[PDB]
């Protein structure tokens, strides 16, 4: 019933980027740049596929700093994981919710088995729950 | 004694990001937010080893839209290529540079043989000719 900690997911496949902004509605508490990756089931999925069990998305925070007209990445703050189990993760949609303070994975932060997460997450159900769209 | 155009770059290591926002020195051309990528030979230059011949690292610009202070990827304006090989590539320090418009491989952006290219990553001669750096 826990999510994995997605081993070498700093080798996967970069699927977008955004920054999060002061005055963002969302900045607290995902303010800075952030870089979703993918696992090869989770591309099988983003690419319109169905998402295999296995299928990992990882939403990797960084905090930044301005530097001369320049936001250069500072320290990672967290990782959000999405780990596809249709059956295990049944209660949120088949998909498993985690975060990881600093990618740390002793410092797991989901507390009430990922509803809160699924709760927004749950406006994509037509995505099977995934924001990220592959881009060129 | 053109360098190839890397296709394929996408599915590569993600090294680093930065935003250049409007006023860096640099805004013309590289305003934007931009992705480096490293096929396995470039991994291995950028982990502390010599950068072999085959060795590929891609500057990949995309425009960004500020909507609600989100910085939001748009449309790719071009690509930076670096493409190692010590022997062909011996005039500008064994690194061959491109540019491709919208990474099109038909969109040339170098007409002085990367000489201005190299003249800035010249500075750069103690890490092999690269500013990035391989972070966790
Ligand atoms: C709305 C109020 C959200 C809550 C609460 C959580 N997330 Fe989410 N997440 C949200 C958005 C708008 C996005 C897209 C970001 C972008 O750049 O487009 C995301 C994305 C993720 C991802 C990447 C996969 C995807 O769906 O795009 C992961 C792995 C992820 N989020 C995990 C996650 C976890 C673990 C949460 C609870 C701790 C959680 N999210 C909350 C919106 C919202
Ligand atoms: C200084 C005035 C520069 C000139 C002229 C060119 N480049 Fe360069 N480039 C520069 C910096 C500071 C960086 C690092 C960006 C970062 O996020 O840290 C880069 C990076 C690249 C890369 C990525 C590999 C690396 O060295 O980090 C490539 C592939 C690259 N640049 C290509 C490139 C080409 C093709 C140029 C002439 C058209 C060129 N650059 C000019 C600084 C400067
Ligand atoms: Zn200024
Ligand atoms: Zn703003």
């Amino acid at each position: 019933t826990k999510v994995k900690y997605p081993d070498g997911f700093r080798s996967w496949y970069h699927v977008k980027s955004m920054v999060i902004q002061p005055g963002h509605p969302l900045e607290n508490p995902v303010g800075g740049i952030h870089h979703v990756y993918a696992n090869a089931e989770a591309i099988q999925g983003l690419r319109g596929g169905n998402y295999p069990d296995g299928a990992v998305l990882v939403f990797d925070l960084f905090d930044y700093q301005e530097d001369n007209h320049a936001l250069v990445e500072g320290k990672r703050k967290l990782i959000g994981v999405m780990e596809r189990d249709a059956k295990r993760f049944s209660a949120t949609g088949g998909w498993g919710y985690e975060g990881f303070g600093e990618g740390k994975p002793d410092k797991r932060l989901v507390t009430d088995g990922g509803q809160g997460c699924f709760g927004c997450h749950a406006a994509q159900k037509e995505s099977q729950y995934v924001f990220s769209r592959l881009r060129d």
